[PDB]
């Protein structure tokens, strides 16, 4: 703004800018995630499907978020994007439980932001999180747990037939 | 889980258990009216209606709580199932007064859960409980009330053209 | 009633009430057994909802009985519905052994309070049950022992291989 | 009620009352706003479409207010509706600049009524200000900016035939 | 104007601000009507319809009024909207009664208003008044005069019952 | 792969790795100054959308390298993405400017790869360029040019109204 702001710290200006951040290095890690199990020497087509709808998933919020500095006068500013954190991720078991951990620190830094705002007495930015942010995290998490208990139960014995199974017969693909 | 459980107190999950009990027993005390006004005794078809569509409500509500049980990562534990406080239930009017101290009840609960998850910083119960059942709870009394005005102009004189009346003039029926 | 009674002794009233509070019961078994597959560390979809779709059944054959209690003039009467025999409840296996278990009990139920009608010769409540209770049962019987034959011809080696196709090639499931 | 009432303060009803006049001086406001750009010697038709459309907005908003005033149990009551507080309102940046204040002072409205709900320990009210004004407020702020910004553009010289072009390429007109 | 005004005196001006004034007001008494029917203590829903769109036409034909105004090159000039003159309107009867004094009230005031536009040699006006305003009111005193016949009937004795049955089957409700 | 890669050499597969990075800082400058362009200070809704199209359009181009990476066998690799070389972006005019620079600086990329390629004796990659990027690069560059030239006719004098007009004449907006 300074035309429109009303009731928006800078203390909160700053932690959105920094879950952008945040958000759209999820999405890198995912798009190298997707790519990674499209390679010839992995082919497992539905697990490059999860990873890059996930990819345009944290794109997405972020997008929203950076809608949402503007619609409260705030002002985006961006950052670096670090590289993921691997270049090669293994077996959709290691994958999977990558992508948990990376949606527990982004639901984390959700949680974060939300008392920020209520501390700041901000109930649009909390009713922001909890609106769009808050329960699809909890769904996708309580998703990806259900997947990787899948994925445990069969890799526990014939490892490759099982990654083979759960990538045709649960995930989504061709 | 344990490998979704984030921000989800063990306190949060127990009162979860707990409202999930009272949500069932609200609806088997539903299930309870709703056949005693299908007796051929006092046959009154739109209340018997009125109360069975709530018993499915209530048996909703309690689902929806075991969903977000589950999608949190706490573990769902059932209790019995107390029978109704009454096994017949007197006039139109004795049952709407009882649904709506039934309906307090539930709401007291709901609030109850609300406190105690924003004071353990829980906003995903929150909001949960927000979205879900509080203003289904607030328009379900105020509909309750309306009744209940209704019911009690109809009654105080000629009680029986009263009761059948409203039955006939208010609720939904064939 | 008493205008409407005829023919209904009170031995079949009570065996009816009895029988609804077991049908009841059962649907609270399996609303648990429903809940207990949707776990984020059990995770198997179709047994879910095959369960979930019992408790529904379950429900209904209760509902239909109070019908019937009010259609021949007895008066529904109410108990404690008490909680499930387990708070957790295994393998596919274990769970469909306790189904059917489960099933037999109230087969067995019907076929006593059809004894007690003939005896009674009240051929209403026989004829009641047999047109839409006791093929219901043999036919949720047979389906139940065909799954438990399947699963065990899985799970001898490879168990949670065996349980993952089980679940995706058989139960039905999004 | 009070029937019906729980968990709803004398502080909330009243200041849920005094909120409802807020909005309709707003909706009033507006009327005066929209007739005031009909006038044939300002005659900027996009200007007082834009204005009536807010006066019907605010008026919503009021009429929702007081549906839930009821719906908790509170009495409404109504106070006169203090008059405007200009009869000519200037150019389309002034005009605009006014408004802007307007909905400044009504959020602020907003906050106050959400921060004395949260004190209270009423969720339904914090989140029926949430949900149906907190964003809505947030987004008409936002639109508001973004027209001063264009206005100010197209004034600085040629003030006419900037006030024209705005009315005729930005606001919805026939 | 001046650029438009053509035999339109100061004096029809003047008295068309406060007929404007006049049927807002009135609008405003009504949507207190609508809301009082609306409580859950008095839970009436086909009067709180019948008096909110009252509330709505008495609002157009202010509007209009707003419209003519400028059309002819007068200023509107807005007052104060005076509070309505109860905070609780009492039974349907007596509801009715204070619309009918209201109605006979704005009818005195356009039939004052078109003597002094007929006296002042406007009749643009005076047709504006007879095609737009003096059925419209004419018919709505016979409607109400008829409701009010209606209710006197009912209530005479049994007044509870006779206030649900014209509720219900002469004022029209979902 | 190694199984599949043939004709496919370290360089080439290093600077496809280089290029998809360029593009993707390319779509997030592209981001950075969409939403600059919606600040409510800033305002020009046909720039934001053309600006963030293009980061819409430079992401896929990553995506269709990455896609043909794998294709041809080599393996993708991810650097960091550099934050955008401004944080505020002046003018349409300055914005459109910044635009081509970056998008002469892509093309030369792509024309540097194509050398590359070609010297390399791999027609697959030269082909690859050559169909789905470089008339896309030319096609853009020219209509960043109109552009370009537009805004300058309009922003010599009344650089506001200029501005005003070109986003909403120009530019695609709602
Ligand atoms: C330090 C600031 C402060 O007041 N405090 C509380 C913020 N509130 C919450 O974290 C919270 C969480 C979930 C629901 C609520 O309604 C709620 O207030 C701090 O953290
Ligand atoms: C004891 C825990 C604590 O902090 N405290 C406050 C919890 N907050 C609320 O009850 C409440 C209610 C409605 C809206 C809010 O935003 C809110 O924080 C306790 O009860
Ligand atoms: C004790 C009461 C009695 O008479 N006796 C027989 C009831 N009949 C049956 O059990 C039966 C079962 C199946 C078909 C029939 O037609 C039928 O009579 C007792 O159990
Ligand atoms: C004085 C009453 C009190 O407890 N205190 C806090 C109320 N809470 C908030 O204002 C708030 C704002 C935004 C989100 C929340 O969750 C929240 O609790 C007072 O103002
Ligand atoms: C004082 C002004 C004047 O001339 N006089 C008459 C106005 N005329 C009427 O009131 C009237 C009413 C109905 C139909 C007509 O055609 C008509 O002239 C005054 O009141
Ligand atoms: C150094 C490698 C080499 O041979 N040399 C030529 C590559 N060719 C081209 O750059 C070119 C460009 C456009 C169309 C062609 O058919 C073509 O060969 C080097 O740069």
């Amino acid at each position: 703004s300074s035309q429109i702001r009303q009731n928006y710290s800078t203390e909160v200006e700053a932690a959105v800018n920094r879950l952008v951040n945040l958000y759209l290095r999820a999405s890198y890690t995912y798009l190298s995630l997707g790519f990674y199990f499209d390679r010839d020497d992995v082919a497992l087509e539905g697990v490059c499907h999860f990873f890059r709808e996930l990819a345009e998933e944290k794109r997405e919020g972020a997008e929203r978020l950076l809608k949402m500095q503007n619609q409260r006068g705030g002002r985006a500013l961006f950052q670096d994007l670090q590289k993921p954190s691997q270049d090669e991720w293994g077996t959709t078991l290691d994958a999977m439980k990558a992508a948990i951990v990376l949606e527990k620190s982004l639901n984390q830094a959700l949680l974060d932001l939300h008392a920020l705002g209520s501390c700041q007495a901000d109930p649009h930015l909390a009713d922001f999180l909890e609106s769009h942010f808050l329960d699809e995290e909890v769904k996708l998490i309580k998703k990806m747990g259900d997947h990787l208990t899948n994925i445990q139960r069969l890799v526990g014995s014939q490892a490759g037939l099982g990654e083979y199974l759960f990538e045709r017969l649960t995930l989504k693909h061709d």
